């Protein structure tokens, strides 16, 4: 009697517990729905499979989104399983080291562009197309975003223009699909404390700035991202689409550092 | 068990079963929570003690919220029968007619002006602040508002000045309780269609024809996310502005 | 010769010459402009007096934006001397003090929430409205608002209230006035370097603006000129920032 | 003296005179500045060259930016005129038209989306970066963009998402350039078949009930161009009748 029962979602982006997919897949689980996973190369095969099975579930698919094969193969495949499906998680981004790093333009190099959009936005508008022939007239459509998008922050630097794609293709994708009933949405997730994480001076050094100046004096957690993508993903959201929810104890509303 | 089961949740505005509270509050006691309610006039004391039965409420309380002396009496006689407050629900807006119809400039007086900024943006931090000393550290508080604030819209005039304070306002009360742990949104809602105005007709239409979804919300559609945002399950969530308009501010319609 | 060479523009809230109106009535005369200027209480007019002639101008009024009749009578006055107005300059803004410090709700109530908007935010379309007798076709009327409307910035409090009702107030201004040809916008200034708070959020400003220095009136008033100006014809309904970019990033990180 | 009196600047774009790049172009002139232009293709040196003399000007450069080593030659073979530039005007987009037609969908693919990011969005902080060793430092630095980048508008699909993306690399190019004092900001212009009923809409629903003009839009970019704007970086100016400020069509 959850509130996701009998929904069919399937999920990209499981790397490990830590991940905000995993948040995402337990609370999917624990109100009902029926999960299915993609991975990327057959070195992770066995380590997916494992993950599927902690959600009860058989299904995964490779899906590395750089290839065409892949995407054009994953839906065709899943159709043999599922008749339709109700939902789609794209926790998926990628860019080369030097372009998220130090000075935007230093970093800056046409394949560094290329790779970044391509993996990090094109992906999202590409997998929701290759869904559409078995897609739920009510399905919902989630990707995961950041502030970078919205207002420059250090070292982002092209994944901030990426992700202000992606934001984008969450509009078009909506115009694109809801005449049919198909949600599209967003969620702008704070950054999230793991332990590699913290290694990563820099990103510690965000982390202890969004716990001293959001309006919660606190850091997101995969459980409140993942909550929040179960409501999106579900019946309750029904009025929501084109929508890019912040989840981030309200830090992008602030100006902090000054007081 | 409901994702609100056990949350004590306050309800202003709650005038018919077309109300947007209305919705909200059936969501709410869908998911568990126990509601009270507010009214204005003793006149509407008994139309909203049956709405109150409805959802197995008798906690009943007036309050005008252009009176300072009805806010402080609310919360002290809430304090009476809850010991906290997990959850506020503000759904009150007001401006004389003229100031929401026709130009802009010609409903502007100063006193248009001023009630419909009293009623529909104070009356909001108003209540957080006499509520503060029995909010629970994980209450969660609740405005609506409207794409008016945003951008122009017609007609809506003063109502759309007096909306983007009270957005702002949500990030200010954000920022104000939040180190406490209270959370402060707003939904955005869209227009809800009942049995009207030639204008207001054309606005549904309008929505239903150009909104992403091609349709309009429902008072079930925007309760749900009220809950949603009510709840736990929205720990992580303050200081929003959340859409719930079928996609609609997300186009330029109508070409 | 100057982009606004014959243009009749009246400002409001000149009261020292480190006011954004005086940085704005300096840019717009150096391009031509005609001026007037508003003063708040018998006791300020010797003192606007003074400004109005280093501008070349003996056109000073009365206007308490808290009055109506002040700001009934005071269109009337200048409409005396100027067949038709070209430019209204916005620059007014108060709150008491006690609801722009400290926390938020410790500053609030409902006469602090009623003066801030009422100053604030309600006299920019209420002086529009008394205008538009007079104004031109293609006037252009520009009011003065700060970041702290869009995000919580700290101590702003009421005022970042009534500054979101001030913007939206230009939208809507906009639309009223523009099928005449008025256009209607905002400046977002940063904050101007002239209380140990405010030199905190100078200081931040300053590290963390993409240009890494503070606007100046100049600079303000520079932005100012040109959307008064036909320059900026087709620019209506806006909130332009003047702040060296701090608006748009998220500092302190580092 | 004009406002951007001595002020070197160099333009893309411009094809015709009716390029928003043209309504720039002649601004700019009015106000002081010296011109070089850029053009693609070895057919088109002819048209540009004419456009040059026009105001005043015999420097232009072929400068197709899908191509790296076009870029590095357009700033070797500028400098080799001018020692620092002043201002730099991009006005440069495209997509393969079924991306840009129709339904978004319809037109996606990779290499589409590739392309009109490519050249909308990636190649003006490209030019940006190629330009910085002889950029002054109070250089501005200047793209267009639309409104399609802010809210979905019928057909403009896949160059929505580019759009976005370049209105981000100002803000993330502001950041860079600013400390050594460069301004970088953006103008969304309004719009200058469906495209036609685009143009009615926003005439009959903007603020001022009229399209905009590259007129309009020359002279709010010779603004941003100019020190009179000094103050004004990592902004996207609507510069638009007002028309982004409203939900039209409802009256
Ligand atoms: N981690 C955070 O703090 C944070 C904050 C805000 C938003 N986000 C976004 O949330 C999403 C998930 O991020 P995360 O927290 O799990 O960490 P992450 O950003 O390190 O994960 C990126 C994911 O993309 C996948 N991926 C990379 N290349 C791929 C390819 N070619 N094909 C398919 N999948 C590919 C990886 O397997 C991985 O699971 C990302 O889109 C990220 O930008 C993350
Ligand atoms: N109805 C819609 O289409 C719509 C759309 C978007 C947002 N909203 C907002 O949602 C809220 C509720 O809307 P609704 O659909 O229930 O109808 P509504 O617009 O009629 O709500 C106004 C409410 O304010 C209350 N109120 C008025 N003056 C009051 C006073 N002095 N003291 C206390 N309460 C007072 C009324 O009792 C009523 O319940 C309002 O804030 C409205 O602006 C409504
Ligand atoms: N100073 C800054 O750093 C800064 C930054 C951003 C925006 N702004 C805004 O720009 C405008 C000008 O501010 P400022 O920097 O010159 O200083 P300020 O904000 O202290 O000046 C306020 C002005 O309003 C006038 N005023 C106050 N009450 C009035 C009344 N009842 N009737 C008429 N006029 C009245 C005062 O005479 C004064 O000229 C204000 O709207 C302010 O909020 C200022
Ligand atoms: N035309 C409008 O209504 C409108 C409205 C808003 C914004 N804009 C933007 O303003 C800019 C100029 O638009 P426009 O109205 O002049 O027409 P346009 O959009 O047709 O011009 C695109 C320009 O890009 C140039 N270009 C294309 N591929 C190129 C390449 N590989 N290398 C170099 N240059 C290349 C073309 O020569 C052309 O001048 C564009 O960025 C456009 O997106 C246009």
């Amino acid at each position: 009697m959850g509130f996701l029962d009998g929904k069919r979602i399937l999920l990209t982006g499981l790397l490990s517990n830590r991940s905000i997919a995993y948040g995402i897949a337990k609370a999917c689980k624990r109100e009902g729905a029926e999960l299915a996973f993609t991975y990327v190369g057959d070195r992770f095969k066995d380590r997916i499979t494992e993950f599927a099975a902690e959600f009860g579930s058989e299904l995964v698919f490779p899906c590395d989104v750089a290839d065409d094969a892949q995407i054009d193969a994953l839906f065709a495949s899943l159709k043999t399983h599922w008749d339709s499906l109700d939902g789609l998680v794209h926790s998926i981004g990628f860019a080369p080291r030097e372009a998220i790093a130090g000075d935007f333009l230093d970093g800056l190099t046409r394949e560094n562009f290329r790779i970044a959009h391509d993996i990090s936005a094109y992906s999202f508008p590409a997998l929701a197309k290759a869904a559409l022939p078995m897609l739920s007239d009510d399905a919902s459509l989630l990707t995961l975003s950041y502030l970078g998008a919205e207002r420059a922050i250090p070292n982002y630097n092209t994944m901030g223009l990426a992700k202000a794609a992606l934001e984008a293709s969450v509009r078009y994708l909506a115009v694109s699909l809801g005449a049919k009933g198909v949600r599209v949405n967003a969620i702008s997730a704070g950054p999230i404390k793991t332990l590699a994480a913290s290694g990563i001076k820099s990103f510690g050094k965000i982390l202890d700035f969004v716990e001293s100046n959001s309006p919660l004096k606190r850091n997101v957690t995969i459980e409140q991202v993942g909550n929040a993508g179960a409501f999106l993903l579900s019946d309750l959201a029904s009025g929501v689409t084109a929508e890019v929810m912040h989840v981030d104890s309200g830090f992008n509303a602030v100006v902090g550092g000054m007081a």
